[PDB]
């Protein structure tokens, strides 16, 4: 499924993920495509900070959702 | 040049653009200012749907023109 990650500089990155993926995995995909180290990433969805060991399904993130990335 | 983008909820947004800008760029400016994802945006001017790779000049959009923004159905 496609999701959008909006950064604070007005760049939005699109990622292809599965609900079963962990937050740690998502962060690794973002590092791979934009080079940001996972330790600098804070991911926010529906006002919750996402935790590394949970999966996207844990948070009910559905296709075409937008997560916010704060560094 | 200033252009107006009228949405279906009666909100009009003003943008500063150049005729040389592409439609893709315009959509990115709208995302930046109102948060709507480009993939949900359908831009209409003089009864044409605007295509991403063309520029505003391609369509003869002059200053103070109004484009209409229709949003693709929610989700995908
Ligand atoms: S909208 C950015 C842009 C304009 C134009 C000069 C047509 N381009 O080649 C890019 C895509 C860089
Ligand atoms: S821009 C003219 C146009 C718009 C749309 C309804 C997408 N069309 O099918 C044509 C190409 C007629």
């Amino acid at each position: 499924m496609q999701i959008f990650v909006k950064t604070l500089t007005g760049k939005t990155i699109t990622l292809e993920v599965e609900p079963s993926d962990t937050i740690e995995n998502v962060k690794a995909k973002i590092q791979d495509k934009e080079g940001i180290p996972p330790d600098q990433q804070r991911l926010i969805f529906a006002g919750k900070q996402l935790e590394d060991g949970r999966t996207l399904s844990d948070y009910n993130i559905q296709k075409e959702s937008t997560l916010h990335l704060v560094l």
